[PDB]
């Protein structure tokens, strides 16, 4: 019994990862999940410079969740480029490098750079599509046209394999139009479901009042009100792109949550809201949790109920 | 003190109402609703002709909420009109009835011969554009031309005051372009936000299998899961539109679930999921609920505190 798995050309050790922006803006950060049990990490969405962010408070958490405006605080590319290349142990974990420039322009010269860096260490590029928090810089990835844009000048300056970072969709027709654009890029070869379910308000009523300050309260959801939004895109994505990996995030706590995200086709499982709230020590429970329902399922691999989400009728 | 309110030429006792599509199908559904204590009442969505709807499983329940696909089953837009011309009783509270034709051209047909009844009896006609569970047929209100199109011609074919039913939307753009959509219309009175939250997907992790059978598996979500959602798209429209009217639908179970609702803007605070498991005695408790939030925070208007959700700085 067994979680490993080997993709994208690397070998994971079980399929657990943090999501993109959670314990992973500092070196500090980068140490901390390299030392947890999971089988990868990702870096903190980056820009060309460094960036604050919005004002606090900007996050906070709820029994049944997370709303968050960060503000794409981040130390910049320099920063986050130097970890890969000279500072990370791919002897113990795959590291992912997230990029989320606020221009087509701006995301071309990140990948330009990080081409040879991926070529000599391995590192993969998640190109996030799907920042809901900064103003009047709507996302991407609801914008058909500029995600076509976005992939094309990215795939023709990097030219090497890599993932995007998609938002939630609530749709039929967007998710048919969303899996068309991607499989246009054949060097897209994974695809992580999902974002957070953008601009939700959560409203305190003791004291009348919204919990985060920027964008008057407004901000993204995680957590356990949208595992189920998050399935769906993870299934929409996988039955939609049969050639490429997709990465569930959203609304993960526990082994079982993990279990109906693989069932739904996901290959790595993100982890954010639960991580960020109960620290990296949720990465043994959740494996233990895994393998407690696989053993009692008979199933011994990932790749024997990957996908296997059954319909009725 | 006592909750009674008047809007659009009508008075209500409360601001209590069903959600559409909850307890409202048939005429013993809507002596029910009538006979509760709620302010108002909707009727089923409905089409020109009845339909069966989609094949069950199509609702389930869950602690956090419900995911549904029902596929607009209803008694055909002749039922519910004689429903409102011949049989409810408007002495006890208002009626609104809505409609979701699959068409302009359907909507434009009910809408011609439901103004007789309204100028006579003082229906209100709730305009659905955002059902998300007809295969084929996706969400009118995430195509703002669709949108458009529908808004100008059951204008000029109704020629009296109605109101929209929205679907949840998630980034600010949209909040901008819809509202302004929405401005277009003089006769638009009032906006119910939200709708369910599009194709989510619920599996059942002991079985492996999806929870209900039509579109595999995928509904929408309502209930604990959505009312970040719906109080963020009730405040965006609130804002957006200072000469309507905005009804909350969207995680109600509570008083203070309805006071937030009303503090985001809401006039009218309608109850679905909630309704569904717990039946119209759920209507006297949210009541007394929401009447004990007031006095302890010495408020004896909804007036007072209707849209003045604080923020930060
Ligand atoms: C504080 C915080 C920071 C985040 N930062 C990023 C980011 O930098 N890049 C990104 O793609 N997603 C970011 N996300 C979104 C998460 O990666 C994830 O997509 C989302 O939180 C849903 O997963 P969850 O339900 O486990 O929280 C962030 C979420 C939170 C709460
Ligand atoms: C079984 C069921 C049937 C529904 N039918 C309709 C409908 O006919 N028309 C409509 O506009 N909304 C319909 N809805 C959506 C609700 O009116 C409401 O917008 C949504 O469920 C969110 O509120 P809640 O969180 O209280 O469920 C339905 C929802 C459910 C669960
Ligand atoms: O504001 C953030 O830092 C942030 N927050 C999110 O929820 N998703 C994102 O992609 C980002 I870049
Ligand atoms: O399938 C339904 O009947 C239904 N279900 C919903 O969740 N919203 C709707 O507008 C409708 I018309």
């Amino acid at each position: 019994m067994c979680l490993k798995l080997n993709l994208l050309d690397h070998v994971f050790a079980n399929p657990f990862m943090n999501a993109a922006g959670v314990l992973c803006s500092t070196e500090e950060d980068l140490r901390c999940m390299t030392a947890s049990s999971s089988g990868a990490l990702v870096s903190k969405s980056c820009t060309s410079a460094p960036r604050d962010g919005n004002p606090e408070p900007r996050y906070m958490a709820f029994p049944l969740g997370s709303i968050n405006s960060m503000g794409l605080p981040n130390l910049g590319f320099d920063f986050y480029l130097k970890y890969a290349s000279d500072l990370h142990d791919y002897s113990k974990k795959p590291l992912f490098l997230s990029i989320s420039g606020l221009s087509v322009e701006e995301n071309v010269a990140m990948v330009r750079r990080l081409a040879p860096v991926a070529q000599e260490k391995g590192v993969l590029l998640e190109l996030n599509l799907s920042c809901p928090n900064v103003p009047g810089k709507p996302q991407v990835a609801y914008d058909f046209e500029a995600m076509r844009t976005y992939l094309q000048q990215v795939s023709l300056a990097y030219g090497l394999p890599f993932g995007v970072k998609m938002p939630p969709y609530f749709d039929i027709a967007h998710f048919d139009t969303a899996a068309a654009v991607l499989n246009e890029f054949p060097l897209v070869k994974f695809v992580t479901c999902v974002n957070s379910v953008g601009n939700g308000l959560v409203i305190d009523a003791e004291s009348e009042s919204v919990v985060i300050k920027p964008k008057q309260g407004f901000g993204g959801l995680g957590g356990k009100y949208i595992l189920p939004t998050a399935l769906a895109n993870v299934n929409a994505f996988y039955r939609r792109c049969p050639d490429k990996l997709v990465f569930g995030c959203g609304g993960v706590y526990s082994g079982e949550d993990a279990f109906l995200h693989i069932l739904a086709g996901a290959s790595m499982v993100q982890v954010g809201t639960a991580l960020q709230e109960e620290g990296p020590g949720i990465f043994t429970r959740l494996e233990d949790e895994l393998l407690e329902i696989m053993a009692r399922k008979g199933y011994r691999t990932l790749e024997e109920f990957r996908g296997r989400v059954k319909t009725i009728e």
